């Protein structure tokens, strides 16, 4: 009845989301056309200064691709990122 995640990707303006696009790209190979695979996230995490460990991320992506996907795109990547961090959840 409020969706937090809606405003993960509110608040990020068009000239900070170019800033994973340069990081995200570095794994893409595959997955659908955009989407990097769950354990590439890793290295994206630690690339930009994010080291969370892996036994939580994967967890988050079991909830996140419903369909076991094991590939996230800008779209599901962002909410990852925006709830690794603090501030607005």
């Amino acid at each position: 009845m409020d969706d937090i995640y809606k405003a993960a990707v509110e608040q990020l303006t068009e000239e900070q989301k170019n800033e994973f696009k340069a990081a995200f790209d570095i794994f893409v190979l595959g997955a659908e056309d955009g989407c990097i695979s769950t354990k590439e996230l890793g290295k994206v995490m630690r690339m930009l200064g994010q080291n969370p460990t892996p036994e939580e991320l994967q967890e988050m992506i079991d909830e996140v691709d419903e369909d076991g996907s094991g590939t996230v795109d800008f779209d599901e990547f962002l909410v990852m990122m925006v709830r690794c961090m603090k501030d607005d959840s």
